[PDB]
């Protein structure tokens, strides 16, 4: 099973212009090149061609909705395309709100996906609730079906299906929920593992508790969508919305080299790398290191050591 | 139970730069306007004026023993007032010595009180034993009650009445404590995880052990000592004695949300905060805001999330 | 139990700045002083002088053998003759090549000795898998009675009778291993706690299986070779292969205090230690003062404290 390089540079999903440079920044490290040498094949899509939408002005409080609908539209059919071809979807991004076209893409082919989202934010606030219009702050709310009806039609997001249950979804990193979103994640009983429940049980149990609850039953794919800023801004600084107390990069790294395991991975997303955000070239550095050494994780690399 | 913050601008308890500013610095953070968003009532009693003692000359070792020993009445009776009001107290000052004031005046109206005391530091170091004869490591000293009769009686510490045993406190966070004081908590058999014990069961289980040797029998008011120098210097960088190796951002927060799990918090301080020990402008901040973070945690704010 | 420092200024292991200039770093951090304070009888036998070896040409791609085997070789005796007056030698070093004599010297007195090896690497290349010819990189190969015979013979090192079984060494803190190596630890079945067990087990666990996986059996003297870039790079900058996601302060200083109420070390190298290559002076000195407290460590300086 191969994998498929998307790059998805946009950043309309959020105010912090530099995001949309993630992917490149990913690529100069030679991450497709390092990539090849593990034991899977890679194959490099580019980068998608997101054109602006006219006369976009907000819907409400949320702002380029169908600039951000359009290029999540393209997405979705491009991870389908790719899903349906038996090769796992690997997409850097600009901002998170990009998770809707990669998960629906993805979804489309197996609906019976579970996803878990590295993040120090929920992103499930919805038009209604979000007190910032920023739609990478929301892509679990056109995602989740429970959410599907519980506010107004946004324009440029007819075409989305809800695909996923609240209880095909975990929570890995939580530290920075609003008001709305933890009313939602509380009600609709989503599994999660704030960074309380990191520092009271361990990644390791963490971990073990994950895949009990989402493989518990039956297998299915994997959709891993990663949010730098789940880990610490020691690591990751280089990212719009650092929040401190997060996951280390052991941590970070454990947590795929489990995913690598179970061999049920079947998409990625790196986002949230903001090359422009970097306090100095180092903390890029940093940060695009790290997005490099957990996306190989994901896919074969071990620390204790790989061999052929 | 409303809260009570309570200012204290004292710094004879150390020479380092000047630990006054310390509540004046938590304030323009915000904190009062941040804790009165949780579900407690606030009011602030203001800053108390410290009479300085004149020609109060060093005892034997000991600096500034009446000035220091003053200072801590008139917080000690602050204290003791609120603490009957039902309210909770909360200190915000300079160095620990003033623990002496906080807890003694605690004491006096819930006699039957815990302490969980968090720092890098014993400070039940005696007026005798002491190599500095800095009060800020002697708190524990003029509190407990096996120490009492160890001791020449210092000036202007009178007043204060033993109000804890060695089985009502527990430590957490030791990394440098002094031959005098280990011989000290080893002989009177102090409760204590220092960070070997915190490295070894990891801080999940460490406050499972702290709750249930304090309230294992009966259930009764917490009092929670907070050094800020108990967290790792990467992370409260503005304080008198850091010392590498310390408590993490996170672990700090697992206590802190634990702790206010019970409902039994009945007393706080929130020491060393020394804003004028800031090698660049961002480690106040970073201090600061830890210390801010640090106390919202003990009244109801968590990571995973909250709203009304 | 007496201890007796040697030093051990060697570099032609590796490339890389000066090495050689370790234990003049650690002597001036003031290493033997605090060791003076212990509860252990201290002496330090000085700097040993290498004599380099002439026409000392590559032995096909290993770098300086005759060089690095003449000094194991010098190191050797010393080791072995003041291990023979029943003290436990502690040996400052340059490149981690000298571990070679450090051990073999120890194991000529103590030959039923264990070894714990702190470091992210395996150092277990041997002269045909090694991509570099460094020795530091290869000691173990050395050292390893499953692994003699399975490579050519090299220039100076025939004073080197195997001494240690691939059942009596446990690797601690691995996350940078070569295919070669890690296809011999794999296939020898060598007992290691890479960074993925650390993450899973924490720390505590960690010690618990290592000291019953060696010492469950039977009781032998403990030989500790610890590579200071076992420990993250925020700690010890100042190394020739730092690697990130390392053992942190708190760790190094668990696996040492553990180590020392076993009451069984008797042999330890403090290797790697390069003031040169510190971006700045004062990287230098925390690799230099964290390389010191892991050494008292190992002594009972514990965090606890200690009394006379
Ligand atoms: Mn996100
Ligand atoms: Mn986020
Ligand atoms: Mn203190
Ligand atoms: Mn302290
Ligand atoms: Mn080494
Ligand atoms: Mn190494």
């Amino acid at each position: 099973k191969p994998i498929e390089i998307i790059g998805a540079p946009f950043s309309k999903g959020q105010p912090r212009g530099g995001v949309e440079k993630g992917p490149a920044a990913l690529r100069k490290a030679g991450l497709v090149e390092k990539l090849k040498e593990t034991e899977y094949n890679v194959r490099d899509h580019g980068d998608l061609a997101f054109v602006d939408v006219p006369n976009d002005s907000p819907f409400q409080i949320v702002k380029n909705p169908r600039s951000v609908g359009k290029a999540n539209e393209q997405l979705a059919a491009v991870v389908a395309e790719t899903q349906k071809n038996g090769t796992i979807s690997v997409v850097l991004g600009g901002d998170h709100s990009m998770a809707i076209g990669s998960i629906s893409g993805h979804a489309r082919v197996h609906p019976d996906l579970c996803v878990i989202w590295v993040d120090a934010h929920t992103d499930i606030a919805t038009p209604l609730t979000t007190s910032s219009g920023n739609l990478h702050g929301q892509p679990v709310a056109f995602l989740l079906k429970e959410l599907k009806g519980k506010f107004p039609d946004v324009p440029g997001f007819s075409w989305v299906t809800p695909c996923i249950s609240a209880k095909d979804i975990v929570y890995i990193g939580l530290r920075d929920v609003d008001p709305g979103e933890h009313y939602i994640i509380k009600t609709l009983g989503i599994k999660y593992f704030s960074m309380t429940e990191v520092d009271k049980l361990g990644i390791g149990k963490v971990m073990e508790e994950t895949f009990s609850y989402l493989l518990g039953r039956k297998k299915r794919p994997i959709h891993l969508s990663f949010d730098v800023d789940g880990l610490d801004p020691v690591f990751t600084p280089a990212t719009g919305t650092p929040v401190v107390g997060g996951l280390s990069y052991r941590e970070g790294l454990y947590i795929t080299e489990e995913i690598y395991k179970t061999g049920l991975l079947s998409g990625l997303d790196i986002m949230e790398v903001n090359p422009t955000l970097g306090k100095t070239p180092e903390e890029v550095t940093r940060t695009v290191n790290t997005a490099v050494a957990l996306t190989l994780s994901c896919f074969g690399t071990k620390r204790e050591g790989n061999h052929k």
